[PDB]
């Protein structure tokens, strides 16, 4: 039937009190929403920059470290899962939409919109393809290697059921079950299905968008929620059994699929200029790491961070628990310092030659006079990919490969984060019998189609920055907690 | 009876040398003291940055090593300071006068003198934050770090007494006694009087013009000194016995005053611009951090290094055996690396916040249109903070406390100096029973008013940068006599 | 006798194939040796830049490891050289000529032509020096240490004769000798007899230059034959019996009156500037190290790289055959880590002062309004140093000094590169006899021949940037070879 820990009730409370906020007030949520937003971002912002750089300093030193001779699950543990298919598995379901939504409309925007003030266009693009690599680079996966890293070695070397309110068991000790670890896993719920949200509002927006340029049609208002309800059919479809789609074999062949289109877009594209512009970018990002990944934009005070950096940090740790839980069942015998090198370096480059093959490539035709993408950014930044497509052989088919590319994104997650929030709102593994992933999945759909219609872009940061507000305080104790158990781990053993 | 090493007579010989050159031909010695000055700091500048990078790369080096096993006065020795007290303790005879002349005064002439040329103000005021963060950071401590190091280990572990003398012990045998580490006591005492002078008259060019700029006083000169006079009688009352103030109690209640008015100065300002400057500023000195340890303005030649940045690496080198006798004296039973951290990162780190919380607010406020604090330091740079602290809530107030707090910070300091000469001059702790921490505590304020009446801030940075460049040869062998040391001992572990 | 492995008379054939596409059709070769080059370069610059960061951050790593435990011939090999005498003979015999030739035609070029623009002047000449400095840095020298580190590592802990064939053994096994070690055996043949004869050339070309401009003579093609043809005989009546020049005596001279060469132009010269500068530069030169070792100009497109940094590294690792197997033969008892900072920071720090004393001294006389120098370079880049050794004390003996000094830079590693291109062709140490070192140094000189007579520094940068593009993937296989064989070898203690 029902099972439920008083963790289920109030997020369900919480989120039909967010419906009602946003179905009851419709006219007056549209103000409320930026203003809080902006209030929050404007004002913890510095916070969100401290909090993804000292757990990016703490992945380094945990890695590079003798904390890192520590093996999860035992030193008799066997890895089992066949690395090479590990980062592509870890890759499909923990990545999307946005190396697909933002990794041509965001070197642009920076191009054109730049973050501080520049001289020429050829420091304009390098400093637009320099911020596109803090957002999507070592910062955007040493969160996911911390939580991760913390989640399987307290739910392999410990013996805890893999859960956010289990995490704080030597910080705090038995007393987490008695409401005071309830609040740390109903922000861990909240934050899982407001991300996901947050991606399948960005996954339809693109498609939407691509649907009226490739064939002009005209769904605006109504259809988009049927495109909502499809995809979680279909999702719920592979949830439900005749076949474990989502899992493994749906995973591997996106990410076939990915790397074919990436390298594609590479061949087809200015394959030189991409390469050195890889290696330049790559370098220059690293050369100025410190400079980038703590400027808070202070003196300006422009307001570019509050809609880019802080919005992509919250973002990252918004989405924390589902992959990080992924992760931690997935990887049962991995070295702690070959853990972290694996979800940090490898998929932050791979992340990185995906914005240098696509955003260089925009930046190269941009420079060479052609200035459409800069207007299509202008008028919409959800068309950018297409109209990079519209100056490329094969642009239907492409087009139409990126459509594919992106609901396959987007039902890789909700199907991986269903398991996620059900792990978190049950206690258990084997239980539920599957019947509330269903539910959970049209939360997610609802949820979507709710802030969409009550807001464009902007409802969605706004939802995904205020859950992952209190999550730098989470994040944070969650490291020092993890420290405290990897010393006691290590202290433990001869 | 008194004690008669030949240090003492012929350093007192040098210091009456002085008066007799200074209080004998006034108008003369106006034009040897600055001339001498950029003499030698426009020929060795290149060797004092050499030096200071030298030791602050040696400092990191070990802290991060193996030499970072060993801990001072054997292994079994515990430390008993109560680490929290330890802090603010090594604060107290520690860092200032500085912060409070030199906090505001100084990034505002960053800022509109400025170093290197820019385009904007902007970056103008992240230069002069990046720059103050420089005088005032890691480059600062780990001279500190090194010469309390050094002296602590070879006082310590090798029971020698903590004296400067003593300290070249594995680089020579025996001869030290021989005349040929005389030399060395004569500069390290020399070096103790001649920096405590230059904070004194650096405490009392200010102090008196926050006096003037309160009440409209008339001051100079003749009641100056006694300013001088008064305030070395209370330091010599806090010297003799009855109750022991300017040790313990004073302090850490001024560290706790201190904090309280960096606290209010942090509520009352722009507290999120000051958070966000703070954390922008650290990340671009760290990020900076050898392209502005190594510039020697080498191309330009402007001069600008030879009043600012040679000027406090030479207070530095010359309050070296001041604070690294007294911290010396203080950590007992530390871990070599634990004490390198906390000597380094934590108080330099807490100098950058003070940096940050007054400076970025002066930036700030100049940023806004206020351009009052500009004609004031163009005028003179002693009232700066109070022209900082004109626009601030509780004017006053705040003036009075920070008239207190500076009284209070060199009166500690003039404490533990009397300390620390009266240990060099006599080679033994207890002895000599106290006559001469008066003579010598009167022999510093004689020197301050001697120096401040043949010139004003300009005479002090003569003759500390004078005294402490053959510092630099003597720390560079005493960090090479560290080395061989920590190698000697490193070996002798079984 | 003839010792004939198939490698020598196929390199022979290629050598004379050479010859045949030189001396005839020279229109067509003059016409499509630039045209080859630059393609080449601009294709594969990315990879060149790849190669050259990876073997340097590999060199660091490696050295900063478990892995430079390890020392070379065993641990009881007894080094047997003063660590003077190992440095002044790897210096002399493993560098040339452009400390002589671009010491000042470089940082001259690289002022007036910028490499990316600037906008002032100072920070022209300060990206100068730093170009200057990554050209003549610590990526020159690393891949000195891994090339030397291999071929010693597999020459002594091995028992495996000294070439490029033994080199891929943990790789291959036995499989080296068939057909498949032989290609690489042809192309480090090739490498370090191009590399030389480019040495030759710029020799030559700059010691006609020195003569033109201090005598006033004229120089005919065939005059510069003889000065060819003279050098390589007094090489050939040094290889011969009797006696011997150096092995380490003309090396050790050679080095002290470069020493003193280098002192009288620092003393006679504005020595406070160039220390200075040196100071300065080589904190900017660590500062910036990253942004400037990975820059590709991709975005300008001008192709400043194309003739400067591309040729550089095509160079340095065209060189790696001679100087790697010279200075593996010289060590044979160095420790690991000892090994790698011996060749990579001290004979970097020391090209680095060279580098300063010159170009920094040259920037002075330009910046202080003598611009005779951007005229002379803009004339011709060989006469750079003699022009400015024009506007100098002792001009005369100074040109003089300078001829001699490339005179023994340019018979020390032709001496030394017979030797090393006879041991590789034969595939045995020494035992050849003496018939072919006098001819491979006389195809060594024929060669410069018609490259200097089909071309002018085009044809020698042609020459030296096609056989150093299959050495980038040769460099690559060599250093995962070479960490394999280390992870074997650090395992067998026992």
């Amino acid at each position: 039937l029902v099972i439920n820990p008083p963790v289920f009730i109030t997020s369900i409370l919480l989120i039909v009190a967010l419906i009602l906020t946003c179905v009851l007030f419709p006219e007056k949520v549209g103000v409320w929403f930026p203003a809080a937003q902006l209030a929050v971002t404007s004002n913890f912002g510095w916070f969100f920059v401290v909090t993804v750089n000292v757990i990016l300093i703490f992945a380094i030193y945990l890695a590079f470290s003798k904390f890192g001779r520590i093996r999860l699950g035992g030193d008799d543990a066997e890895p089992e899962f066949t690395k090479a298919s590990w980062f592509a598995m870890l890759f499909s379901t923990g990545m999307g939409i946005g190396i697909m939504f933002f990794s041509i409309a965001e070197p642009v925007s920076h191009f054109f919109n730049t973050p501080r003030p520049v001289d020429t266009d050829i420091e304009a693009a390098v400093q637009a393809m320099q911020f596109t690599s803090l957002h999507w680079g070592l910062h955007a996966w040493g969160i996911y290697a911390m939580v991760g890293l913390a989640l399987a070695f307290f739910g392999f070397n410990r013996k805890l059921p893999m859960t956010f309110r289990s995490l704080f068991y030597p910080f705090w000790g038995e007393r987490i079950h008695g409401w005071w670890g309830h609040i740390i896993d109903i922000l861990s719920a909240l934050a899982t299905v407001f991300g996901l949200s947050t991606s399948l509002g960005l996954g339809v927006i693109q498609i939407t968008a691509g649907l009226e340029y490739l064939y002009g049609w005209e769904i605006s208002p109504m259809m988009q929620a049927g495109i909502i309800l499809f995809v979680i059919g279909i999702a719920t479809i592979s949830v439900f059994s005749g076949l474990d789609k989502g899992v493994k074999i749906l995973s591997n062949a996106n990410m076939y699929i990915a790397a074919s289109f990436m390298l594609l877009i590479f061949i087809l594209g200015p394959t030189l200029f991409i390469m050195k512009g890889y290696v330049e970018n790559t370098g220059a990002y690293l050369a100025n790491f410190i400079d980038i990944s703590t400027w808070n934009d202070t003196y300006l005070g422009s307001g570019w961070q509050n809609v880019w950096t802080i919005f992509y940090w919250a973002w990252w740790i918004a989405w924390s628990p589902f992959v990080g839980s992924f992760i931690a069942r997935i990887s049962k015998g991995r070295t702690v310092k070959e853990f972290v090198l694996g979800v940090l370096i490898v998929p932050g480059l791979i992340t990185l030659l995906w914005m240098n093959v696509f955003g260089g490539s925009a930046l190269h035709t941009i420079l060479s006079g052609d200035v459409t993408m800069i207007a299509a950014v202008k008028a919409d930044v959800s068309t950018a990919l297409f109209v990079f497509l519209e100056n490329f052989p094969f642009t239907k088919f492409l087009s139409i490969v990126a459509i594919i590319l992106i609901f396959s994104f987007f039902i890789t997650s909700s199907d991986s984060g269903s398991l996620v929030v059900d792990n978190i709102t049950s206690g258990s593994n084997g239980e539920s019998p599957v019947w509330q992933r269903v539910f959970w999945s049209f939360a997610q759909g609802i949820i979507a189609i709710v802030l969409l219609w009550g807001g464009g872009l902007d409802a969605l940061q706004t939802a995904v920055i205020i859950t992952g507000l209190p999550f730098a305080v989470i994040l944070l104790v969650m490291c020092y907690s993890l420290q405290k158990g990897l010393k006691e781990e290590l202290a433990k053993s001869s």
